[PDB]
């Protein structure tokens, strides 16, 4: 709880960058697409965050893993807004 905790992903050649910050129990998103940093649409509960992303042709897919206690919730971006993913784990 001494400092915020971040996770970062990027794609393409511009590039696009997404940086997720866990702070005081919530995870927010800052975005770069070549022109300046702006606040993204992702905001969900969590004390810890990790991220991965992959391209399928021209489509970006992002997975954000948000954890509180022993429960990790996966959030998915597949072109049409964030949706909850199927990830589970018994921690
Ligand atoms: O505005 C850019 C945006 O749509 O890019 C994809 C995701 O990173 C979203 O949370 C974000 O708002
Ligand atoms: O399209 C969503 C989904 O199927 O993508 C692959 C994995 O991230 C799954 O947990 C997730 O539900």
């Amino acid at each position: 709880m001494k400092s915020v905790q971040t996770a970062a992903t990027s794609w393409g050649t511009v590039p696009s960058i997404r940086v997720y910050t866990a702070n005081n129990g919530k995870i927010t998103e800052r975005c770069w697409d070549g022109k300046g940093w702006y606040t993204g649409a992702f905001n969900e509960p969590g004390d810890n965050v990790s991220v991965t992303s992959w391209l399928v042709g021209s489509a970006i897919h992002i997975r954000v893993y948000a954890s509180t206690g022993t429960t990790t919730t996966e959030w998915c971006w597949d072109g049409n807004g964030w949706t909850k993913g199927a990830y589970t784990a018994t921690n």
